[PDB]
RNA sequence: CGCUUGCUCGGUUCGCCGAGACUCCC
DNA sequence: GGGAGAATTGGCCA
DNA sequence: TGGCCAATTCT
């Protein structure tokens, strides 16, 4: 079993459902045809351009075997499900080996000390009571974590999109997925928490060693602003 | 042994701390 | 209600 | 030479 993972995107060149891989994978399900489907580029040429369905400058052998082969199983199986008892046009951009994520180019502990920060600076712990806390090696939420600023009738807060949210991109961990013209930068601290949650120690993890524990084929979601990874057999 | 993002739920001096899952998608 | 790889290889110009 | 982007593969 491959456990899942969930990471947040940061920036995109153009609107989500406007990349040409999506513009190719979208019409396939509507179309489904010849049936001349093969990994070989020659067979792929025949199935797509020749049969009739338009291609938006896409010819990758993997990028057309992860959407055509999926669609036929989408048009099938449900018939088998109709047989078993006796639809959505997914822009789920299934990334492949050739577009595997790599860390950004032109691990830190975070807050090294909990009860030690100069007074008045951001992150400073309160003075009315420093003791009476708990020390069981639980997760540490950073001061800017909006999970700690949620609104309720009993809660008091002054939410600002700059003070709270812009503080994230300062110490973010960028990784890049490139299909040739479209670039997506996701936040890897989700992967950090996912790997520390299952048992792996801290500090031995660096660049080129976090992504290794996850599968190299993400499933980007050009809606909800989220991406999803999977681990390996380990 | 060990824990930067997301989310659910509390009160608080408003500075911040206490508990929890991650098999998610159509 | 279905999917969540990446090893080996073949063209390959500075 | 070797180095990288695509192209081919089984279960």
């Amino acid at each position: 079993f491959c456990p899942p993972a969930k990471v947040n995107i940061l920036a995109q060149s153009r609107p989500l459902s406007e990349w040409p891989i999506n513009l190719v994978s979208k019409g396939v399900q509507e179309y489904v045809a010849n049936g001349d489907f093969g990994t070989s580029r020659k067979s792929l040429d025949r199935w797509f351009a020749r049969t009739g369905v338009p291609t938006h400058g896409y010819t990758t052998v993997q990028g057309l075997n992860l959407i055509l082969r999926h669609t036929f199983n989408r048009y099938d199986g449900v018939i088998k499900k109709v047989e078993t008892r006796n639809p959505g046009i997914n822009p789920s951009i299934y990334c492949y080996q050739q577009v595997s994520p790599v860390p950004y180019n032109p691990l830190p502990l975070g807050t090294p000390n909990r009860l030690s920060i100069p007074k008045g600076q951001p992150g400073y712990v309160p003075e009315w009571q420093r003791p009476h806390l708990s020390t069981k090696n639980k997760r540490i939420r950073k001061w800017y974590a909006r999970a700690n600023w949620r609104r309720k009738p009993g809660r008091k807060s002054v939410l600002d999109e700059a003070k709270l949210k812009e503080a994230a991109l300062k110490e973010a961990i960028p990784i890049i997925v490139t299909i040739g013209k479209d670039w997506i930068v996701m936040d890897a601290r989700g992967l950090l928490r996912a790997v520390y949650w299952r048992g792996i120690a801290k500090p031995g993890l660096s660049l080129k060693e976090l992504l290794g524990f996850f599968s190299g084929d993400p499933v980007l979601d050009p809606k909800r602003g989220i991406a999803t990874f999977t681990f390996k057999l380990g």
